[PDB]
DNA sequence: GGACTGCTTACCC
DNA sequence: ACGGGTAAGCAGTCC
């Protein structure tokens, strides 16, 4: 299996290394046969020799086109001939672009921003993480004595925790009499031991939880301040702290640095992404957090460091266990997108998509269109019409059925051949004209995207057939990851079309996909309500909730199943309505906000406060209980009581602090905000105390008692103490518990005052 | 001082 | 990172 590709510079020329693992041994296959290329559309072939003269200096050296070649490719299908120009070293490719492009002869340059190492993986037709070889992994973690908003790394590391198949251990330089702790004499000593341990183990994967943004970065500032060669890489190198967008990411050349945090953050939904939280999520089992004030007083005291040791050891043990659980599917994704586990782990779907298309586009002799420059985002700023969202028949309904289109937007993209290279072409025999946008789509050749999108679904069903056959239950998991991922990639394509930053942007395509959607859902709804006696209680972009008012569950079921057999043959192409759910009763509140209880009893909840991270756990727990009341049982009494108790409990300051925490995200840099929400108010103050309030940072806070603007009383959850700081019982009763509860209890004509306290 | 209006977050699909 | 459609609430800005 190819772990990753990278290139060095031996004797001047670039050598592409293809880091692999065959027959239980890590190998580094070198390659100098590959040479970098770029593309350009010249108006006259005569100018090529004039353009070959173009020069540009990189550092001390002067650099010009090492070779040149007329290449016959395609572009949005249409055959185009263009000049592919080589270069000695890949780093010359980005020096000579602006000049070679500006040229008054040439119209444009193409494929000029594809990292060599990644170019080589695409072109050579190699796919990472193919074939079944066990890869050794090593989780690691650090405990720091971080002072009150001091410089990053100006505190020393107290412990380094590591865990793998066989053991968890702590390396530390204060004395702890425990079997899983190794005391070195000094900080430098315990790092040098850690570094040794990694070497002696020689793991393929290094698992961290936010290693990208803290653990590795901190180890550097230390190894810097202490003069220790921080050599973790197999080549003997130290880690490269590459800067991806808003944050950074760390690469250990020769090892897969698997930072779980971005994966966990992408995959699981939680209010807070503490390693303690995600263990309790993924595995159900609990985890104590030893806090900084706790660690430092243990260091300073020498009293009760054994807890801090248990914490370090647990931190690593849980990192490993999360790694061994998440790496598998993150590896299937390495293979599907055909780039390194590393890149894939940290990438947007936007990029994962573009990486797939570039690979397919090269294989398909298609000159990939260029990312849009600053000015070419500004024009793309115009939006388009989305999905149909019916205003719900509000209130409590019985015997409901969820009907939805199986893979709607892909079915449309497949069916109507919706693709930039099929959009309003000259003289196709047959054409498909989108319902309102109007745009005609050629129907004579399988369009680039529809082509690949079919292959994807084509395979996904193959993989689900191989699944029912699979004896080995591991493979059946690794198989299910492959199919589940393909579904997500396939469902990402419509999005990519509407994405201004997307190479294959096509507002014409996205708009047409959504247009068709609106047509098809409203036609089902119309058909379902007219032909069959159903009322549609609510609907939203490919999904419908419906009943036959005053009919038994038995009948609703039969008639819905009957309606599918009616409509489905009337629907065109891959477009197919499915019966997905039946629900004893259901409660539709506003658009995006409803709950339903199934026959077995499982209440499902959408959009309501209960499932929002930016609402107090007392708001949600209260709403969740008033909702159980109306749905699971019938007791609107039982409900109004659950409300009344929940309020008096808050009014009598008996409500736990923990349940009063409000989690919202700072989205951008604190200066850019036009308005100051309590969370910005709170985040702004924490920046006057030199805290790291950057994009993605979740602000937790409690509204303290008083009057005026809510943000002036908002103080962080950590910082809140019960002694001498009461919570705002008024706000918490009047602005959270009551408003949410009222939403559900409003349908039974209860005044907010009526809920009282 | 009550109602409009914009800002911001997170959800649904 | 990121598709559009939507419910909300906080906190100004009218008139
Ligand atoms: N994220 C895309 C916006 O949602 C549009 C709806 O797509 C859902 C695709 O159906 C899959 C479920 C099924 O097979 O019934
Ligand atoms: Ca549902
Ligand atoms: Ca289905
Ligand atoms: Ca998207
Ligand atoms: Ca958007």
């Amino acid at each position: 299996m190819i772990l990753d590709t990278d290139y060095i510079t031996e004797n001047g020329k670039p050598v592409i290394r293809v880091f692999k693992k065959e027959n239980g041994e890590f190998k580094i296959e070198y390659d100098r046969t590959f040479e970098p290329y770029f593309y350009a559309l010249l108006k006259d072939d005569s100018a090529i020799e004039d353009v070959k003269k173009v020069t540009a200096k990189r550092h001390g050296t002067v650099v010009k086109v090492k070779r040149a070649e007329k290449v016959q490719k395609k572009f949005l299908g249409r055959p185009i001939e263009v000049w592919k120009l080589y270069f000695n070293h890949p780093q010359d490719v980005p020096a000579i672009r602006d000049r070679i492009r500006a040229h008054p002869a040439v119209v444009d340059i193409y494929e000029y921003d594809i990292p060599f190492a990644k170019r080589y993986l695409i072109d050579k037709g190699l796919i990472p993480m193919e074939g079944d070889e066990e890869l050794t992994m090593l989780a690691f973690a650090i405990a720091t004595l971080y002072h009150e908003g001091e410089e990053f790394g100006t505190g020393p590391i107290l412990m380094i925790s590591y865990a793998d198949g066989s053991e968890a251990r702590v390396i530390t330089w204060k004395k702890i009499d425990l079997p899983y702790v190794d005391v070195v004499s000094t900080e430098k000593e315990m790092i040098k031991r850690f570094l040794r341990v990694v070497r002696e183990k020689d793991p393929d994967v290094l698992i961290t939880y936010n290693g990208d943004n803290f653990d590795f970065a901190y180890l550097k500032k230390r190894c810097e301040e202490l003069g220790i060669k921080f050599t973790l890489g197999r080549d003997g190198s130290e880690p490269k702290i590459q800067r991806m967008g808003d944050r950074f990411a760390v690469e250990v050349k020769g090892r897969i640095h698997f930072d779980l945090y971005p994966v966990i953050r992408r995959t699981i939904n939680l209010p807070t992404y503490t390693l303690e939280a995600v263990y309790e999520a993924v595995f159900g089992k609990p985890k104590e957090k030893v806090y900084a004030e706790e660690i430092a007083q243990a260091w300073e005291s020498g009293e009760g460091l054994e807890r801090v040791a248990r914490y370090s050891m647990e931190d690593a043990k849980v990192t490993y266990e999360l790694g061994r659980e998440f790496f598998p599917m993150e590896a299937q994704l390495s293979r599907l997108i055909g780039q390194s586990l590393w890149d894939v782990s940290r990438s947007s779907t936007g990029n994962l998509v573009e990486w797939f298309l570039l690979r397919k586009a090269y294989k398909r002799n298609e000159l990939a269109p260029n990312k849009p420059d600053e000015r070419e985002l500004a024009r793309r700023r115009g939006g388009y019409a989305g999905g149909y969202v019916k205003e719900p028949e509000r209130g409590l309904w019985d015997n409901i059925v969820y009907l939805d289109f199986r893979s709607l937007y892909p079915s449309i993209i497949i069916t109507h051949n919706v693709s930039p290279d099929t959009l309003n072409r000259e003289g196709c025999k047959e054409y498909d004209v989108a319902p309102e946008v109007g745009h005609k789509f050629c129907k004579d050749f399988p369009g680039f995207i529809p082509s690949l999108l079919g292959d994807l679904l084509e395979e996904r069903q193959k993989i689900k057939r191989k699944m029912k056959a699979t004896v080995d239950p591991l493979e059946k998991k690794l198989l299910d990851y492959r199919q589940r991922l393909i579904k997500i990639l396939a469902n990402s394509f419509y999005g990519y079309y509407g994405y201004a930053k997307a190479r294959w942007y096509c507002k014409e395509c996205a708009e047409s996909v959504t247009a068709w959607g609106r047509e098809y859902i409203e036609m089902v709804i119309r058909e379902l309500e007219e032909k069959f006696g159903f009322k549609v209680l609510y609907a939203d972009t490919d999904g419908l909730h419906a009943t036959i008012p005053g009919a038994d569950a038995e009948t609703v079921k039969k008639k819905a199943k009957e309606f599918l057999k009616y409509i489905n043959p009337k629907l065109p192409g891959l477009l197919e309505l499915e019966y997905e759910g039946f629900y004893v009763r259901g409660f539709f509140v506003t658009k995006k906000k409803y709950a339903v209880i199934d026959e077995e009893g499982k209440i499902t909840t959408r959009g309501l406060e209960i499932v929002r991270r930016d609402w107090s756990e007392i708001a949600k727990e209260t709403q969740a209980r008033v909702l159980e009341a109306i749905l699971k049982h019938g007791d609107v009494e039982e409900a109004v009581r659950i409300v009344k108790e929940v309020t008096e409990k808050l009014s009598k300051y008996e409500v736990p602090p923990e349940k009063l925490v409000i989690h919202e995200q700072i989205t951008r840099d604190l200066r850019d905000y036009k308005a100051t929400g309590p969370h910005v108010a709170v985040a702004k103050r924490l920046a006057a105390r030199g805290v790291k309030i950057r994009p993605g940072t979740v602000i937790s806070y409690i509204v303290l008692k008083g009057s005026g603007r809510i943000g002036d009383r908002a103080i962080p959850a950590d910082e809140f103490d019960p002694t001498k700081h009461r919570y705002d019982a008024e706000y918490y009763i009047e602005n959270q518990v009551l408003p949410a509860v009222e939403r559900i209890l409003k349908a039974f004509g209860y005044r907010k005052e009526d809920l009282r306290y």
